[PDB]
């Protein structure tokens, strides 16, 4: 049940204008696609806080990748999910070595102790089901060798999202680095495919996030007992998982950017959440 929104005043959706006409804002099995220009955060914030939403954010630093933690988590105090419930998941082999980041009101940090490939499909899937369940409405799966530069919000929400590759937005299907081979789990021919996601950053509601994770994980155990390594490994995976079961939001390239190796086009109004050079 959800209950009303408040009277908001507001610039009114033009019919006859659309927001962005230089990229594609919907897929063809009618998700959005989020770009700058597509959504009024105040409505989307409004929806989101009358459900009282809690998101978690899972993130795995292991060996050196702990180094990574202090900037991920200070930035993502800046710029992600701010207003809302937000419960971190650190998992790493130090837990010493996790770095004590002031967090906002409403906002709180695990840290889970793990003792190499399925490691984070696994763990979201088997070692954190329940959980998570019990803890939060959302899941957000992201690299931790990154930051946050812009707003990072609810508009991302949904039941299940994957991010545009930042490498292969503009790029033919069969330019894309699927696995080839079919012997793999992970194969997608040449004449398939919608877009490649980027595993760095996929999400959505907890039953769905470890349904992904789950056929994942499932699909990477056949691939060994096979004596295969899918080219791309987990990410090989997603794009399969995704390519068969849909997405219901689609994150623009905004949402995983690489300024380093991509610079800054046009088409990118905002940079959200960037590789650390």
């Amino acid at each position: 049940f959800m209950v009303s929104l408040p009277r908001m005043v507001y610039p009114q959706p033009k019919v006859l204008t659309p927001c962005r006409k230089d990229v594609l804002v919907v897929t063809p099995w009618l998700a959005p696609i989020v770009w700058e220009g597509t959504f009024n955060i105040d409505i989307l914030n409004e929806q989101f806080r009358l459900q009282n939403t809690t998101i978690g954010l899972t993130v795995f630093a292991i060996k050196k990748y702990v180094a990574f933690l202090k900037l991920f988590l200070e930035t993502a105090e800046k710029h992600f999910m701010v207003g809302h419930r937000v419960h971190y998941y650190v998992f790493t082999d130090q837990p010493a070595a996790v770095p004590r980041v002031t967090l906002g009101t409403g906002r709180q940090l695990s840290v889970l102790e793990v003792g190499v490939s399925m490691r984070k499909m696994e763990m979201i899937s088997d070692f954190c089901e329940r959980r998570f369940l019990s803890e939060v409405d959302y899941l957000v799966c992201v690299d931790v060798d990154m930051e946050f530069r812009d707003h990072v919000g609810v508009e991302i929400l949904t039941p299940l999202f994957g991010t545009l590759h930042p490498s292969f937005y503009g790029s033919s299907r069969e330019a894309f680095t699927y696995e080839r081979r079919p012997q793999s789990q992970a194969y997608i021919p040449k004449d398939e495919g919608d877009f490649y996601y980027m595993g760095a950053f996929f999400g959505g509601s907890v039953q769905e996030v470890q349904r992904l994770t789950r056929a994942c994980h499932q699909a990477m155990m056949v691939d060994q007992a096979n004596g295969i390594e899918a080219v791309w490994h987990d990410e090989s995976h997603l794009n399969k998982y995704l390519l068969r079961h849909k997405p219901t939001k689609v994150l623009s390239p905004e949402y995983l950017w690489d300024q380093q190796l991509l610079g800054w086009p046009a088409v990118l109004r905002k940079l959200r959440f960037t590789a650390v050079p």
